């Protein structure tokens, strides 16, 4: 047996907290190189104190966020940083009613023989890392795999390998009391339409859950972090929020066992507002959906806050109020009760 | 390159939903001729076409209190072409009472070389033309049975994969020709294993099945599954409550069966008529979320009392029919969570390596 | 264990006879509908006696064929027919030093969900059929799967299913003392070039042998019947007999364990003469090749005999001498010693 | 979309052929630091960088009678950057004697949750940049070890598949960066199983490996394999002749290893120096056709006498070296079928769950 009954209950508990009703996740875990591009976009230098101040900005927003945010995914460096008032960032997060999460993958690597496809690395020593992260206050984890729709992608070799590394990663995580968020991202890059994303999404989740079965993963103690199902970014043809919602809820109904505790969508380049509108179309779909359907958003919670901060410490409480509007909009959207410029900008970046 | 058009998928889904509409279940009257003989020998009756015609008729024409109970009826090939005394074809007897007509299409288990007594099922050859015909002739769903066993080194990786593949080939051919497939990967109760063993293996098997149905591009909303409940093995020394069997069973399905599956219609196994109904009722009362219909596809466990009451004697026709009805009514309340409860219906109906 | 030591030795023996040095197989097993098209091509009516006379024509050719032909694959009907002199056709075949073979597949069937791909049927009741065929004098068997190179073919589902039915078929065959000839045909249809056939050939054999392992097949008691590796039929670009030979011998070296007793190529639409020339390029390749590399030819042994018969009983010994020249040319070609109109005709037919 | 250009494939194949050119074999001096300690404790010597530097030097600088014997030498990372007393880097000592320089790149076994004590190996992270470096620094082949065990329900389907996958990832990254991979799927001798058990399992494992290398688009002609011989288990009561071990071993390879594989360099296992050489010789004398080089990649079984003779004492340097040489000469005649034959070289070198 991979896990005892006591360990199993710890993971089911943690997982049910994160996606408790009306709650989602703040995906604040950009690498140093990734937060560089977002900082550069607003003229701000990429320094440890600027990254600490921006992350402090988001975690210390006012208590209206506390029922909207069940967990916060951090990057290594940030997990060991402190707020201005001396408190370490994980206590800041718990103090407001959220679970601390840590991103543990070490990025993507090319898979030879293929048309530009990648797998993901980071399992070397992961068991010790997780033990220490759990000791230092993290209770869930994140791993991101990346597949792309092209004419000979996602490859069979690609789907199989990424599904297998996901499951390893998750086996290790649960051995150490850490709930794994399983992230199989199909990028929106390309001109494919909606049905094609739906075919490819179904195909990839089927392989993911098979691989999870094979490796003995306790599914009640996992979260699934999939793309919404949407046309490609360069698709000429257009589709409604209902067509997207149907197509996403259909693909997940056909592949994800009800035992999975929560589905926390990535935004994938969607504008802040479209991400919220779609998330709401999905939770208003009449079809039966046996799991939480909520948000795990990075860019679609932070773009308005970033441009309202501008790097200027005076703008803190305008930036913080921009985050809290998107945090509140999504908490309503994952219950179907959201019906409403920098929030309308496409956030799509190639790869 | 899609397997099915949007209309083909709507017909298949409507059919699958009529069969498990709330309160309803399936009567499996689909015994092979050599299998049903072993039943009539047990009530001292010769195995003639006419005694088979008569006993089937008794089940199909029981009074109209069963109609809200019976969503589908699975027939052996022979029976699909037989007629009541009325002269009405049995398909039409079934339809007129509100049920969908089903047909068993497998051709029995065969052994897998190099394994400890494990089997696949055969019957794909010419299946597509057989289905087109069965569909012209009134059938709207099919059944195919695969058999796995818990044992030392069984079910092996080979048997789990080969059996799931062939269920996937069967399912794809049925849907091309208009017919909802019931996917039955039966794990036998033979052996002394405990409940958790049977749960582990059931989860492994059903994950392999639904990966195979995905690889073969099967339309799940036009499917049903007929699995075993998660039960201790037949010879197991230890005792498990009905609520433990409900927990293990609902948990095993929630870990493997995608919500898109329209329904799960359990086989009775070796269980007695009364145990089959109580476990099914405890299952529908499990407060865990269960996004599919949980109902019955019972062969022995709808017919044990009827067959003992009938005894071979034309004079008991109405007395047999009544015992069948009382069980169909029991299982209709069980398949809604509302069954609160003789010797025939408490008797174990277990047979080593069930075959039909 | 699938098989005892005594059964294993019977199959290794049979398999080594068929592909003994300088010997190949006559693939005379066309269905009734398939021999119709070849008969119609020469004006002859498709009647049982005409099919019996044509098959009698080939099996009763003079004793110069006896060291060229190790086995003869027949169709059901023919296995139960007799020569003019009363002898049943299998005794005719054995009397000249060859093994009787029987084709046991029941043709191809479409696989739904795919771009025109098929699997193959015929396992229903195959175990009994083989028991009876073995009793009636057959000692090996044939099963044909068909894959096609197009832009999304051979599919993963297609390769996996055909590899699995091959292995079933072969498990049954060996249980009954019958050596299975495993036929994974990649058709030459299309405009693909040589490397693409080589990639696809390697990919399909890798899956075939894995599937054979999984099902416990005794490989010393099998034969492999693959396509040569060649450009597609509509390829503009041109390739030498050496390039074909290298590419075929490379693909097989990379996928077929040395334990396989013999490789008996299908001709696939090649002209009688090209089939012979290529077979010889292959056996003259200096690279190491641990198995017999020989012929299992239907069309490329019979086209000249068919057109020389013309349906006229007077032409019997001109037709029979045409077969015996192609039989002798190939027996030399599978040893590298063949160096030399109706024999130059492309025999390619779509599907 | 090819993994490798025609030149990349020629470099990889030339390298693979130098290493197993006829008569030659591999010296595996690639012990982890915590593993080699367990060796020097056995001759009462402290495990210091300098005692490790010295013992490796003794093996690498043995007289030039070993050069026709040793095609490659696998080094632990530490040793690749050490120098002889000459001041010459050990890579250059090896090259100058006619051998190819190898490097162990795995990072040890880790456990697989949910299994009976089974493991994968780890070490892919940053492997590509590690290889580029190792290649700049003189290394032309790599080694990665996976460990499987025969037991009740092991090796399981999970462990067989996961271990083959990760050997395939390792192999593809090595070839991108210029380096011939040695694929080592070691099946341990622990247990009391017989020879046929170990043959069955070896055939199952090597079929999974070579399916995985195909799925990952690995260039087999630039590969080597280091498997175990097919041997009875360490505790097996029954006795098997060397010719039976040759039969089972050559048969297992001929059923699974494609002829394109350039060579098979066996690990010694728990075998004594003398048994390792005799079984390897019986293997090369098997008259069955064997289209690949059959030679040695021996760690313990090239070094047991050398290490006991050296004893930690600088004065025995030439006496240790001589024992190593005599074994390298024995295994060079064995790896051609021509070995006709002390206590150190008859001693079992078995250790429960070998790790390094």
């Amino acid at each position: 047996p991979a896990l005892t009954p006591e360990q199993k209950k710890e993971l089911s508990d943690i997982a049910h907290r994160i996606v408790a009703p009306g709650k989602g996740i703040l995906a604040a875990d950009e690498s140093t190189g990734s937060i560089a591009k977002r900082l550069q976009s607003i003229g701000t230098e990429n320094t440890e104190e600027n990254r600490r101040f921006y992350r402090q900005l988001l975690l210390t927003a006012d208590d209206r966020v506390n029922p909207c945010i069940g967990g916060v995914i951090l990057f290594h460096e940030t997990l060991y940083q402190k707020a201005d008032d001396g408190r370490p960032f994980p206590q800041v997060i718990k103090s407001k009613g959220g679970v601390v999460g840590i991103k543990v993958d070490k990025g993507v690597v090319p898979l030879a023989g293929t048309n530009g496809e990648t797998t993901t690395q980071g399992l070397d020593g992961l068991s010790e890392r997780c033990a220490q992260y759990k000791k230092d206050g993290a209770d869930f984890a994140k791993w991101r795999c990346v597949l792309k729709i092209g004419e000979h992608t996602p490859s069979a070799l690609a789907i199989m390998e990424n599904a297998n590394v996901l499951a390893r990663y998750a086996s290790i995580c649960q051995q150490n009391g850490i709930v794994p968020i399983v992230e199989p991202e199909i990028l929106p890059d390309g001109d494919h339409d909606l049905k094609r994303c739906q075919y490819v999404t179904e195909k990839v989740l089927a392989a993911v859950y098979k691989a999870l079965s094979d490796h003995h993963i306790y599914l009640e103690g996992t979260l699934l972090k999939p793309n919404m199902v949407t046309p490609g970014h360069a698709c000429t043809q257009k589709f409604s929020h209902e067509e997207i919602a149907m197509a996403t809820v259909t693909a997940l109904r056909r592949t994800v066992p009800p035992a999975v505790t929560g589905i926390t969508f990535l935004s994938g380049g969607q504008s802040e507002e479209e991400a919220s509108i779609n998330l709401n179309a999905i939770n208003k779909c009449p079809l039966l959906k046996p799991w939480a359907l909520t948000f795990s958003y990075g860019r679609a919670l932070q773009a308005s806050a970033l441009k309202a901060w501008g790097g200027k410490k005076e703008n803190l409480k305008a930036a913080q109020e921009e985050y809290v509007k998107r945090a509140l909009a999504n908490s309503l959207a994952c219950q179907g009760k959201y019906t409403p410029a920098a929030a309308s900008e496409s956030l799509f970046v190639s790869n």
